[PDB]
């Protein structure tokens, strides 16, 4: 079958569970679309409830920050008339506002501004849809695909720079507050039976290094790359290339979301993470199979220095096999970050700078996560992972 008609193999990770992931492979000829701009993409997707099987080819670059005439939209185009960053900073400075959630005029005007941009950049992917890049240079720029539906395939696309002009100040986030932006490249929000394969995710021409600090905190314009929340389940992400980005992949958005227990069943394999800071992935609750991924970076780079690969969140159940981490000078323990409620990690065959290590043991965690993956393809020997992943992962690799 051609790329648009290809489906997830029956053993290929959690996405292959039950009815599996066939996306729009059954599309009639009338439901095969080629799109080269935001209007065409919106047209092809239709309503969030459009379950008609469909195939959508992305041709060239689709900039999502554009108007109905495909004209670029910048900050001033979205900015609410009443919003002003300097006034917002004065309004909510912890020295005069304290640590309560911002509210009142400036925060209302920021929220309106954010919603104006969201209306352009975020699109819902309806059920039974396959979206694939044409050739080797298909790009989605500024966009955030949201998947709340079942049975969706996304392949062979480079997603760049899902950038929020109006990050929200959250003074209770973390120990000193944080700025939080709204857009990921792909947000799986309750979505099920999803395959993300041979895509590239990066921050385009707007790396985080150029962002100022306000209240001593990075004014963060990006969020995640491929995130999963709200009972998302049965997902495979394979052969993707994540690069030059801070928070890559968060699975399970909250310690309070206990309904995520038994869900967030995700398989990550043969992905490449290069100059990714953290969350690769950060997991709460889920049974997440992580195998044959390649992580590379430097703790001392001026842009996107490595912090950790796996985030052991509340009740997480990561089962890791044959993954390879090249971060010169890193200790075995620092390959992961352990959060409260994070007590267990299975890892086998982990290599760090060529040395066999045991990340779980190095952090004194339980060696068992209470399950063993059964749905998976062939697991490469660790010694072959770097080469296989560098050569095969990312958009533009299928010709
Ligand atoms: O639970 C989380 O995932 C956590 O993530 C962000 O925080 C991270 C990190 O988890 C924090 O411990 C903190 O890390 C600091 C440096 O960034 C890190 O390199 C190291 O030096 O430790 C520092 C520290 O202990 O303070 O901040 C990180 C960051 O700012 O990205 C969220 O900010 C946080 O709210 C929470 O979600
Ligand atoms: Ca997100």
């Amino acid at each position: 079958a051609d790329l648009g008609h290809q489906t997830l193999g029956s053993n290929d990770g959690w996405g292959a569970y039950s009815t599996g992931t066939t996306g729009g492979s059954k599309a009639s000829s009338s439901n095969v679309y080629t799109v080269s701009n935001r209007n065409q993409l919106v047209s092809a997707l239709g309503k969030e409830t459009n379950t008609t099987p469909k195939i959508i080819y992305i041709k060239g670059t689709i900039d999502m920050n554009v108007d109905d005439n495909l004209k670029p939209l910048g900050l001033n185009d979205y900015k609410d008339p009443e919003y002003d960053l300097d006034k917002y900073l004065k309004a909510y400075d912890p020295s005069t506002w304290g640590k309560k959630e911002p509210s009142g005029t400036q925060e209302e005007a920021r929220a309106r501004s954010q919603k104006n941009q969201k209306a352009r950049v975020m699109v819902d992917i309806p059920a039974n849809t396959t979206i694939v890049g044409s050739g080797t240079n298909a790009k989605v720029v500024g966009g955030n695909f949201q998947i709340k539906s079942d049975n969706v395939i996304i392949r062979n696309i480079e997603f760049q720079d899902a950038y929020d002009y109006f990050p929200q100040w959250d003074p209770t986030d973390g120990s000193s507050g944080n700025w939080n932006s709204q857009y990921d490249n792909i947000t799986i929000n309750g979505g099920t039976h999803i395959w993300i394969d041979h895509c590239t995710f990066n921050d385009g021409s707007r790396p985080d290094s150029t962002s100022p600090k306000y209240y001593g905190r990075k004014y963060q314009h990006h969020d995640g790359q491929t995130d999963a929340s709200n009972g998302a389940n049965y997902i495979t992400m394979s052969y993707n290339y994540y690069h030059d980005h801070d928070k890559s992949s968060i699975f399970g958005s909250s310690d309070s979301k206990t309904s995520d227990d038994g869900k967030l069943k995700i398989t990550l394999h043969h992905n490449r993470y290069k100059n990714i800071v953290q969350r690769a992935p950060r997991v709460r609750f889920g049974q997440v199979h992580v195998y044959n991924n390649y992580y590379e970076g430097s703790t001392s780079s001026s842009s996107y220095p490595f912090s950790y690969a796996w985030g052991i969140g509340k009740s997480s159940k990561i089962y890791a096999q044959n993954n390879v981490i090249d971060v010169p000078g890193l200790s075995a323990a620092k390959t992961i970050s352990v959060f409260s409620g994070g007590t267990a990690l299975y890892d086998s065959g982990t290599l760090l700078n060529g040395t066999q290590i045991n990340a779980s043991a190095a952090n004194g965690l339980s060696s068992s996560v209470g399950w063993t993956p059964s749905l998976h393809g062939s697991i490469d020997a660790s010694a072959n992972v770097k080469s296989n992943v560098i050569n095969q992962a990312g958009a533009g690799k299928l010709n």
